[PDB]
């Protein structure tokens, strides 16, 4: 019944990761060490954006990877991530992108499978083309991502408002067609 659901998975996430029972609500509190997870739902095609938002002044990097990735968010070939320090990430480089962001902020994550296009906004501000997906990336599910450093973030992929609704022809993830969506590989028994 978790899979069913578009929340963060319990069967995919580091040991210090924590999911609120709402299942959109998460923290890593170890200090020096980096926890991550993925959505229990992944986006094979179309043009989607979900909302992360930020609740204290920790670490974090948000956006998508497929099931080959790290947890570790933008460390390899198959994740692309936005890091509050005003970085993007993938293959263990990161690149000045976009604006910094921290506690109160909202982060909205575009992907255009169509196109092969992931783009960020911060509070409504578009911030440009971060990534294009790679021929070695086609074809492959795109699930959403985090990894977190002592930190608490909340996810909204569609079933909440959206305090800063998509531009450009994107849509909640959420309500995303049931043919487009493919459910992780990670599950367990609830």
């Amino acid at each position: 019944s978790v899979l069913n659901k578009w929340q963060m998975n319990p069967y995919d996430r580091g040991s210090a990761f924590a999911i609120g029972s709402d299942g959109l609500c998460c923290q890593s509190r170890e200090v020096k060490e980096w926890h991550g997870c993925r959505a229990t739902k992944g986006l094979m095609k179309g043009k989607h954006y979900y909302e992360v938002s930020c609740h204290d002044q920790g670490l974090c990097r948000v956006g998508w990877s497929t099931m080959q990735a790290s947890l570790d968010l933008g460390t390899d070939k198959f994740g692309f991530g936005f890091g509050g320090t005003g970085k993007k990430s993938h293959n263990k480089q990161f690149d000045n992108y976009g604006e910094e962001f921290t506690m109160h902020d909202t982060i909205g994550c575009y992907l255009d499978i169509d196109k092969g296009h992931v783009k960020f906004s911060k509070n409504g501000k578009d911030l440009g083309l971060a990534f294009e997906i790679p021929p070695h990336m086609k074809n492959q599910a795109l699930f959403p991502a985090c990894v977190l450093k002592n930190a608490e973030l909340k996810f909204n992929f569609g079933e909440e408002e959206f305090k800063f609704p998509p531009k450009d022809g994107f849509v909640a993830l959420s309500k995303a067609p049931d043919g487009y969506i493919v459910k992780s590989q990670h599950s367990g028994n609830a």
